[PDB]
């Protein structure tokens, strides 16, 4: 796998690390739909709205299997640590018109 998962559970927005790079989710959009990070960085998604959201990378993107993240309730967060350069597209499972990408460089 080209990413590791610190927490399989979502966790509270207050529990977000220092140093993680935050992507907020609100108004049915990922607020930073194109994020550029370095190898080794942790990206933390934070749901800021009532609608539950996840991030979903299809098979072959972050590793062999699809990475279907857990649903985040409002004010919950979920992190991924990227270990290899590349472009990693994702979408929201229930709302697949929501799309973003992480470019690791
Ligand atoms: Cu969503």
């Amino acid at each position: 796998d080209k990413a590791t998962i610190p927490s399989e559970s979502p966790f509270a927005a207050a529990e977000v690390a220092d140093g993680a790079i935050v992507v907020d989710i609100a108004k049915m959009k990922y607020e930073t739909p194109e994020l550029h990070v370095k190898v080794g960085d942790t990206v933390t998604y934070i749901n800021r709205e009532a609608m539950p959201h996840n991030v979903h990378f299809v098979a072959g993107v972050l590793g062999e299997a699809a990475l279907k993240g857990p649903m985040m309730k409002k004010e919950q967060a979920y992190s991924l640590t990227f270990t290899e350069a590349g472009t990693y597209d994702y979408h929201c499972t229930p709302h697949p018109f929501m799309r973003g990408k992480v470019v690791v460089e």
